[PDB]
């Protein structure tokens, strides 16, 4: 029998020798396994893949505990699709913009490139060590792997629709944010006053406005009893906080906010751009800048810096 070897993995860390018989595929011998991205289940080993390293799945008891200690998961398809993003990802191209790393338009990729020039801005610890060691590289401009894991983590696929507010959330429920706290006051006139505090994710997302000077000096909401009631931010501890809203034009004012996500198009498709707050206002579409002095557009998203608020209201 001719055989090679080759190394298998979960993790790109932990190798795992194997000897391939060279006239079986590699599918016949390790299941779905992949090549830098590629699908190779149906290829037979080459004499160029001797010592190469191959992912596969999670098949014995070894590879599930590597992979759940590095992905902090255990969805059955996550690496394939990990994988079969990848395969795209290498291809993209990341340009740095502004001192921030891009990502050149391709694969419909727009709000992936708003998501990553965000992270750049605010301070985030990943959990996995999957997302640390990608983020690292992605930083130093070899974004692809963080790319196709974003894609992996938010179950989208390359060219799939995608929002950004979404995508943020998952990011951060695989980062470290158990520090953050929120406490909120709504006060109905009907019915008084009730307080609640809010922690993780949950301290540093919301839905309804973009303004932070609005959410702490109160936004309309629905009571219970029928009345509109108010709700204002009475404490905050955390380094930024994410304003979420359904697109609507707004102005970006210099100096008021950390980055932006404006969104152009309607529930089935349409094209993000990034904003970011520096010594001016650059807006940043894939690899592409433009600056201005003011800004206005269809809004969704706006990220403040924070450390520690509280509230003057009584
Ligand atoms: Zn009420």
């Amino acid at each position: 029998v001719r055989t090679i070897k080759v190394f298998t993995t979960v993790d790109n860390i932990n190798l795992h020798t194997q000897v391939v018989d060279m006239s079986m595929t590699y599918g016949q011998q390790f299941g779905p396994t992949y090549l830098d991205g590629a699908d190779v289940t149906k290829i037979k080993p080459h004499n160029s893949h001797e010592g190469k390293t191959f992912y596969v799945l999670p098949n014995d008891d070894t590879l599930r505990v590597e992979a759940f200690e590095y992905y902090h998961t255990t969805d059955p398809s996550f690496l394939g699709r990990y994988m079969s993003a990848l395969n795209h990802t290498k291809k993209w191209k990341y340009p740095q913009v502004n001192g921030l790393t891009s990502i050149k338009w391709a694969d419909n990729n727009s709000y992936l490139a708003t998501a990553l020039l965000t992270l750049q801005q605010i301070e985030l610890k990943f959990n996995p060590p999957a997302l640390q060691d990608a983020y690292y590289r992605a930083r130093a401009g070899e974004a692809a792997n963080f790319c196709a894991l974003i894609l992996a983590y938010c179950n989208k696929t390359v060219g799939e629709l995608g929002d950004v507010r979404e995508t943020m959330s998952y990011l951060f429920q695989h980062a470290n944010l158990d520090s953050c706290k929120r406490v909120l006051n709504v006060v109905c006139k009907t019915c008084g006053q009730q307080q609640t505090t809010l922690k993780g994710v949950e301290a540093v997302m919301y839905m309804g406005t973009l303004s932070y000077e609005q959410f702490k000096k109160g936004v309309q909401i629905p009571c219970t009893c029928g009345k509109q009631a108010t709700k204002y931010l009475v404490q905050q501890e955390s380094p930024f906080v994410m304003m979420s809203a359904p697109p609507a034009q707004y102005e970006l004012k210099h100096g008021t906010f950390t980055c932006a996500s404006e969104y152009t198009g309607n529930y089935q498709c349409g094209h993000y751009k990034h904003i970011t707050s520096k010594e001016t206002l650059y807006c940043i579409d894939g690899a592409l800048l433009t600056k201005s002095s003011e800004y206005k557009g269809p809004i969704t998203d706006v990220f403040y810096k924070e450390n520690s608020y509280t509230t003057t209201i009584k």
